Formats: structure tokens, C-alpha cells, sequence
């Protein structure tokens, strides 16, 4: 499972598929994104119990070299005026995502972690 078995592999698509993020031997979360990587892209709502659903958006696609960052917008109770444009390096944005799927579905609560909040909002402590 390879992006050379996809579109022909452009030093962008190289790059964002050289990380290997495992924690133990193999780990889904790479092909998933490899799936994604065809033109899919994710946007839905994702359901967060004690609140609501809140709608978020993520595309992968092949982004400039020094610029190798995932985007996903989430807005807040899908609200337009509260829209949320978190975006971090490929080998970054999977620690913040597992940690925002572990802090609302896991734990169901629609409170977010102060720390967690510190890297959201870009307050440079």
C-alpha cells in the first residue's frame, strides 16, 4: 500500500507519505489517510456526546514542501462566526488529532483540555 500506486508521486506526496506513525507494528490510520489521499477528503459532523454534533472539515492533498501541514476547520456548534482553522506539520496533526477524538468521544464531555486549548487558539506560552 503505496501512493505510487495512486497518482504518479509528486516530492509533496513523498514527503506526507515518508512518515510511518506506528505503536507497535502495523497501524491503519496510514492507509486510511492514503484513501483519503485519492480525492475522498473528510467532512462530515462528528458527534460529541454531552453536546452536539459538531461539523468539521479535513482535506490531504499534495501542499508545497516547507508548507507540509494538514488542514482541518472545525466550527464551534456550527456556528459560521466561530470557525476554528487548526493545521499542523503530517507527523504533528495525528498527535492532536487522536487527542481530540480520545478528549470528546472517549471521555464524552464537550469540555476541552486548558493545555489542549493553548495549541488550538496559538497562544505561544
Amino acid at each position: 500500500m503505496r501512493i505510487d500506486e495512486l497518482v504518479p508521486a509528486d516530492p509533496r506526496a513523498v514527503s506526507l507519505y515518508t512518515p510511518y506513525y506506528s505503536q507497535a507494528n502495523r497501524r491503519r490510520y496510514l492507509p486510511y489517510a492514503l484513501s483519503l489521499y485519492q480525492g475522498s477528503s473528510i467532512e462530515g459532523s462528528r458527534a460529541v456526546e454531552g453536546g452536539a454534533p459538531i461539523s468539521f472539515v479535513a482535506t490531504w492533498t499534495v501542499t508545497p514542501l516547507p508548507a507540509d501541514m494538514t488542514r482541518c476547520h472545525l466550527q464551534f456548534n456550527n456556528d459560521a462566526e466561530l470557525t476554528y482553522e487548526i493545521l499542523l506539520p503530517n507527523h504533528e496533526f495525528l498527535e492532536y488529532l487522536i487527542d481530540m477524538l480520545m478528549g470528546y468521544q472517549r471521555m464524552q464531555k464537550t469540555d476541552f483540555p486548558g493545555a489542549f486549548y493553548r495549541r488550538l487558539l496559538g497562544y505561544d506560552s
